[PDB]
């Protein structure tokens, strides 16, 4: 009973983490089979952030200026190239704890669990979201970059996310697996904006249902609404608009608890209206949107 | 940049938990060396788990009625003890993914990386803090129990908790690797109260201490107070007392942001008198005890 962030296990992603150097520069890398993926930021020099050409600066580079640590052992880098913004090192020696692995492109409002690494080790494991405005609100220093977020689903590793940047704002932005960004920024030192965050509303009535599926029972109001007054209500308080699907996904949610998803949706705009009133919510006096329906119910 | 709830890396714990199975109970165990390590209800009937008595129980139990499972092989139990409220089965084959490893009993305010279990396999990663009244606040249904809590410093993993037992109030107690419970509880199915929950005041603290680092100021005051001063007013509010040593605990964090531990001390005590006003702390409209000084200065 109880209901907590959880991440995903570590173990099958720890076994391919490794560290790259270039230069001055060391970053993370992930070793799986006989190729090596990492930020591409990592050939360049701080003078270089500002403005870089990642073409030219990579066409100075050489296999030999790559070094690649997997612990203490060294891979012999043997051939390089640019994936978007993700360099693929080839290497000698296939990894051989490389799990079963997919790489995926997630969607705003899904969640993963990163670990966060400093040279090429392991630091510690925690649960994010994509936000809406593809950005993520995590905990990464210098040197965390090459740092990945992750699924488990079954026996197979779905990578979903290469650590690569932090926006002045103090929230996270980076890539997939094939280098392509999510949301509009680019690796290089210039203030960026991600935009109006907006909140997942599936996921807090997800939540909402967490709650009630624990004991949290208060706020669950008389009333009912319908889905496009929700949404009236909801899209003011920078709300994501629910959907059809969205309350199918919510569905065997409503099910188990009794608690129809449009009953559920006038609780919520209570509690956006009338505030909170000094209570707590599974512990929380905010409201909560970093749990997705799949992931409640995997808990539950 | 950012602070969250971090939990440990739990590739090197994976390795060691088995499913044990008496009869049809059957629950996760710890596989170091020859030994494994489980509560001791694994022997029990739904019956019996009303008024146990567990010499009798186990005295009617041989080696061949406990199944060790290990991913599919079949670990042959040549041996069986009772320490305290667990049981130590000893098999034949010695685990060999033993990580270097302690026994350690956590004291009350710490914090350690727990992973939740279902049949021998792991399902998922939080971070939890041994309550001041020996429970824990996590995320355990039936078949989580046997599921350890850890820390791991450089090499070695401390193992330093055992799930048994949902309260009433659904808290979680367990026991140290010795099979002593933390807290006053028996593993029994019968009505238990952990008594008045208190916050680890030191915690709150270094997480204040947290925020301001990762740049939330607002909170801060211009007035300071005295620590028997401060002890009257939090005492009230069902806070942990602080002492010299916590302060000195602190100390390395009220130098690094260059305010001193009184004054932090009556910025949090106005925060417990006026209020939030509804802001937030580093995204939590309530204040955080479930970090430890050590804990945040790990991550920043
Ligand atoms: C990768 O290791 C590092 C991640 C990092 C750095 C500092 C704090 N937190 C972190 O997570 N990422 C960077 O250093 C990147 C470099 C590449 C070329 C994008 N840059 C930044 O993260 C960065 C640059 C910048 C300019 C102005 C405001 C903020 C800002 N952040
Ligand atoms: C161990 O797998 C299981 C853990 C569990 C069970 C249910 C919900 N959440 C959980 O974490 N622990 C138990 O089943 C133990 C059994 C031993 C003998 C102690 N019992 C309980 O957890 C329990 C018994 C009881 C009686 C009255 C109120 C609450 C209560 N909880």
């Amino acid at each position: 009973s109880g209901f907590r962030k959880m991440a995903f296990p570590s173990g099958k992603v720890e076994g391919c983490m490794v560290q790259v150097t270039c230069g001055t520069t060391t970053l993370n890398g992930l070793w799986l089979d006989d190729v090596v993926y990492c930020p591409r930021h990592v050939i360049c020099t701080s003078e270089d952030m500002l403005n870089p050409n990642y073409e030219d600066l990579l066409i100075r580079k050489s296999n030999h200026n790559f070094l690649v640590q997997a612990g203490n052992v060294q891979l012999r880098v043997i051939g390089h190239s640019m994936q978007n913004c993700v360099l693929k090192l080839k290497v000698d020696t296939a990894n051989p704890k490389t799990p079963k692995y997919k790489f995926v492109r997630i969607q705003p409002g899904q969640t993963f669990s990163v670990l966060a690494c400093y040279n090429g080790s392991p630091s510690g494991v925690y649960q994010c979201a994509m936000r809406p405005n593809f950005t993520i609100k995590g905990s990464f220093l210098n040197g965390s970059c090459g740092s990945v977020g992750f699924n488990i689903d079954y026996d197979c590793v779905s990578f979903c996310y290469m650590h690569h940047m932090e926006l002045p704002t103090g929230v996270h932005a980076g890539t997939d697996l094939e280098g392509n960004f999510y949301g509009p920024f680019v690796d290089r030192q210039t203030a960026q904006a991600a935009g109006t965050d907006t909140t997942i509303t599936v996921n807090v009535l997800a939540w909402l249902y967490a709650a009630v599926i624990n004991g949290d029972r208060w706020f669950l109001n008389r009333f009912t609404t319908t889905l496009n007054d929700f949404n009236l209500v909801a899209m003011k308080y920078n709300y994501e608009p629910l959907t059809q699907d969205h309350v199918d996904i919510l569905g065997p949610l409503s099910a188990q608890t009794g608690i129809a998803v449009l009953d559920m949706c006038a609780s919520l705009k209570e509690l956006l209206q009338n505030g909170m009133n000094g209570r707590t919510i599974l512990g929380s006096a905010l409201l909560e949107d970093e749990f997705t329906p799949f992931d409640v119910v995997r808990q539950c």
